[PDB]
């Protein structure tokens, strides 16, 4: 064994050893229990950084732990390859998105290889390859013919200068981002997944997910946004019917989740596009102006909660069906057309939005709910005004005295008796719009025929292949300018026809890749029956909270769709979910002569601080002129504060990088990049290396201690106690708690105790061998390179065949104590008690002592003094 730790040498050799043994290349082996650990696959946008590495190290720790415990572990890696990153690169570097993507995949894969993750590279997928996306095209056509995918007009942001559709994140103050031109709302046919048909399933199946973080489930529940409410119809008054046609001339229908407050409605509000708004604004220019203002606004919820709620009266009136009140209709900017009926009732006394609205326009506020003996001031909103739980109804006729649910059911029965309303369930969830007017994405497998309509491409003709020899420019999608792509024949009639030129939302690739990994070369379906049956669901998913809503909802949705197609037989894709904390790092920039600022990478700057740490120098390593030190932010390409792992690996090795990530913080907690934390990890790896070297120097390897430890010295018994307490702790930290930083600390404490133990004797060396053989296996999931090498210097068996260390329970028992039993302070007996014996057990054992019971003369104990470890005194 070489004396000094040299990661640059031992890490490649360890990786070759694992690759040659194929320990991470797994089959559907029925002779071993399966375990599917999955980390969210990256966008191949250039270079991974230490944030990504933290994510993938967490998964590797979990995977290697399960591997050592004899699981057949699949840990797959892949590339989420479609999307806007490559198209922007195409407009910048004038290169094809495909070529840019594949160049990035090559570099990033070597980044991953250098870190030594136990990945099945034979299951690698790249979602931009036809062999992959043909199957989401396949599922698209199957669902299209069922109506689960459908085509309908939707609204988009049209830029009249750049000649392209814009995402809602690229429209600033109603104008384009790179143009400043006023954005037009344009209706165009697009494709949708009818996810609303699965809303109840997607909502209720969350309860099955007992090993998901509650906040993730809460966020998905709020996104789906189920409510149990009441449809309520207010008959239009006779004086207010002019210009109204059909049902809108007879009644105004609204949806409310508080039908228990219907006796407290004081006004009603409709959306600008509502037929009552249009009819009232026919002769009223002020209402036309207000309507036009509404339609020229962002219905996005982001701007709506921050929106100043405005309204105008209409002079039209409706009748509350329960108390006969005549209520005025208002047009209001917060009422959204397309959500429910586009019309709401207002109860200012018990809804905060209605309270502030009525405080602006001085509209009536009528209390219909009392919550105990609390004071109701019509001029002050209080948090209990809208309490659904502990409130009771007032001013409500025969509803007086009922709670929320009883009043809800009563109002339901009354309204249905009058034909004026009925219970109704609604959802905030909208259908999932798939169409993107972009090039670098999965083509939509639809053919447009002027005789046959929108026709799905037959499965034999799938994939519709995206041409890769394309350099987008931004002036619209190039597919729509490529007749060699879009000119085709109709698959139903054979006539001339045109391919759909929109591509799919790239969330589609990530909604099923976890199944594709189970059989990534299967050419007869999305996933082979046998591999799906073997792997079941993902046992462990690890990824950032930014994908907790959309990605996870879409993946659960696709899972149910594929199940209903008979492709898989699970209801949920991910059993356990781990949301790793963000790696954050200080940022640096320089003011650009073009106005803005240019962000510099931390590895290209030099910072010299004072003796008190006072930042006094911060120069760029390319000129030596200063640079601006800025705030500490999430590690990302955005502010160019991404630390390249290859830089860290060249300086310190993969194991140092992995150890720093796993030790610096609990995995869910944010992790600040630290040069000192890196140095601290490296020093521990040298310590570990030195420990094994100095151990083998003084005599070489022996058989590890095992079996009966009677006759072992007290110091060695204590070391074995620390050893097996550590094995128990680390096993729980990896398996149950998933807290890796404390597992490493536990192993460090064991080595601290080892360091203070004389292990030179024959028995001492056997215990030393046991401790070191355990320590290197306990740490192997974190730092497998150094642990693999150190293990082979200690022992000749394969580390993965020796398996995870076992807890020797006999090593955990401490010696028994002899306690003196006194009666009135006079020594009358002795008891032998456990070292863990409580004071109640000492009392119980002393009362039952032979010499104690005789010298107690049948008299009871007035007091029992218990000195643990010394005496019990019965008086
Ligand atoms: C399933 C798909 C929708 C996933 C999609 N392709 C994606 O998110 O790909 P992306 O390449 O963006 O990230 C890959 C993983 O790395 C994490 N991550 C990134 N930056 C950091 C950081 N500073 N600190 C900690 N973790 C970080 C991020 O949360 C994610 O789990
Ligand atoms: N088109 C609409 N635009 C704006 N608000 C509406 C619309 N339709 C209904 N509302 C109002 O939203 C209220 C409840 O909102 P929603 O349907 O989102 O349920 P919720 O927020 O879960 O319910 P709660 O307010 O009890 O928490 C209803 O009482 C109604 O007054
Ligand atoms: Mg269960
Ligand atoms: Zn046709």
């Amino acid at each position: 064994m070489q004396e000094h730790y040299q990661p640059a040498a031992i890490e490649p050799a360890a990786q070759k050893k694992w690759d040659d043994a194929r320990i991470s290349n797994v089959s559907e082996d029925a002779s071993k229990p399966k375990y599917y650990c999955l980390s969210m696959f990256p966008y191949p946008s250039g270079k991974l950084h230490m944030g990504h590495v933290r994510n993938y190290t967490i998964g590797d720790v979990l995977s290697r732990f399960k591997l050592l415990n004899g699981f057949n572990v699949m840990q797959p890696m892949g590339w989420d390859a479609f999307g806007m990153p490559a198209e922007n690169a195409a407009m910048k570097n004038n290169v094809a998105p495909a070529a840019w993507t594949y160049d990035n995949i090559e570099y990033m894969k070597t980044q991953l290889k250098s870190l030594g993750f136990a990945v099945d590279w034979e299951r690698e997928v790249a979602t931009c390859k036809p062999e992959y996306y043909r199957w989401e095209q396949w599922l698209f056509t199957k669902l299209f013919e069922k109506g689960i995918v459908y085509r309908k007009n939707g609204t988009v942001n049209w830029d009249p200068v750049d000649q392209t559709v814009l995402a809602n994140g690229q429209v600033i103050d109603g104008r384009g981002w790179r143009s400043g031109a006023l954005i037009e709302k344009r209706e165009i046919p697009m494709y949708y997944f009818k996810i609303t048909d699965y809303a109840e399933e997607l909502l209720n199946d969350l309860d099955k997910l007992e090993h998901w973080p509650e906040q993730v489930k809460t966020m998905q529940r709020n996104w789906i946004g189920k409510s149990r409410g009441m449809t309520v119809r207010f008959a239009v008054s006779d004086d207010s019917k002019q210009g109204l046609e059909g049902d809108y001339a007879k009644f105004l229908q609204v949806y409310t989740t508080r039908p228990d407050t219907l006796m407290g409605a004081t006004y009603v509000a409709v959306a600008a596009e509502h037929p009552l708004a249009t009819a009232a604004a026919a002769d009223k220019p002020e209402l036309q102006a207000f309507i036009a203002e509404c339609k020229a606004g962002s219905v996005a919820e982001a701007d709506m909660a921050t929106m100043e709620k405005k309204g105008v009266p209409t002079g039209r009136y409706v009748v509350n069906p329960l108390n006969g009140d005549k209520l005025e209709v208002w047009i209001a900017n917060y009422v959204l057309w397309g959500y429910g009926d586009g019309a709401v009732m207002a109860v200012p006394a018990h809804d905060e939005r209605d309270f502030e609205f009525a405080a602006k326009y001085n509209l009536p506020k009528k209390q219909v709910i009392a919550v105990g003996d609390n004071a109701f001031d019509a001029n002050r909103w209080q948090e209990w005004y809208g309490d659904k739980e502990n409130g009771v109804l007032v001013n409500s006729g025969d509803l007086d005295g009922l709670d929320f649910q009883t009043a809800f059911d009563a109002v339901a029965a009354k309204l249905q008796s009058q034909g004026a309303g009925e219970p109704k369930t609604q959802y905030r969830l909208r259908d999932w719009g798939i169409s993107r007017q972009r090039y670098w994405g999965c083509p939509i497998p639809i053919v447009h025929c002027e005789k046959c309509g929108n026709v799905p491409v037959p499965a034999d003709q799938l994939p519709v292949v995206l041409p890769e020899n394309v350099v987008p420019d931004g002036m619209g999608s190039p597919l729509a300018k490529m007749p060699e792509f879009y000119e085709t024949s109709c698959p139903c009639c054979g006539g001339a026809a045109k391919r759909e030129t929109d591509t799919m939302d790239t969330f589609i690739e990530s909604s099923w890749y976890f199944f594709r990994y189970m059989s990534p070369k299967f050419s007869d379906g999305m996933v082979s029956a046998e591999s799906a049956k073997y792997w079941g669901a993902v046992d462990q998913y690890i990824g950032g909270i930014e994908h907790a809503i959309l990605h996870l909802l879409y993946a659960r949705f696709f899972t149910k769709l594929m199940r209903d197609e008979g492709l898989v037989n699970v209801d949920e894709p991910f059993e356990r979910l781990l949301t790793q904390g963000m790696v954050v790092c200080e940022t640096y920039y320089r003011e650009n002569d073009k106005g803005g600022k240019d962000w510099i990478n931390p590895a290209d700057v030099e910072l010299t601080f004072d003796d008190k740490g006072r930042p006094v120098s911060a120069v760029l390593k390319a000129d030596g002129l200063p640079v601006v030190i800025s705030g500490t932010e999430k590690m990302s390409k955005s502010k160019n504060n991404g630390v390249d792992p290859q830089e860290l690996i060249n300086a310190y090795g993969a194991d140092t990088a992995r150890l720093f990530m796993m030790f610096a913080a609990p995995p869910e907690q944010s992790l600040e990049w630290s040069d000192s934390g890196v140095e601290g990890a490296h020093r521990f790896l040298r310590r570990l290396w030195r420990t094994v070297y100095e151990y083998l120097k003084q005599g070489g390897a022996v058989k590890a201690f095992a079996g009966n430890q009677d006759g072992l010295s007290k110091e060695l018994k204590d070391l074995r106690h620390k050893l097996h307490s550590t094995t128990a702790k680390v096993s729980d930290d990896y398996g149950r708690r998933q807290q890796f930083n404390t597992a490493i600390a536990a192993v460090m404490e064991l080595l601290n105790q080892y360091d203070k133990t004389d292990t030179g004797s024959e028995q001492g060396r056997a215990v030393a061998q046991e401790v070191l053989e355990a320590a290197v296996r306990l740490l192997w999931p974190i730092v497998p390179h150094i642990c693999e090498t150190l293990w082979s210097e200690l022992n000749g068996a394969k580390l993965w065949e020796a398996g995870w260390p076992t807890v020797d329970e006999a090593a955990l028992v401490k010696s028994e104590i002899e306690v003196m039993v006194q009666v009135n302070g006079k020594l009358r007996g002795k008891i032998t008690v456990a070292a863990d014996a409580s004071k109640a057990d000492l009392e119980a054992a002393a009362l039952a002592n032979e010499g104690a019971v005789k010298f107690m003369e049948g008299k009871p104990a007035k007091k029992i003094i218990v000195v643990p470890g010394r005496l019990v005194n019965i008086v």
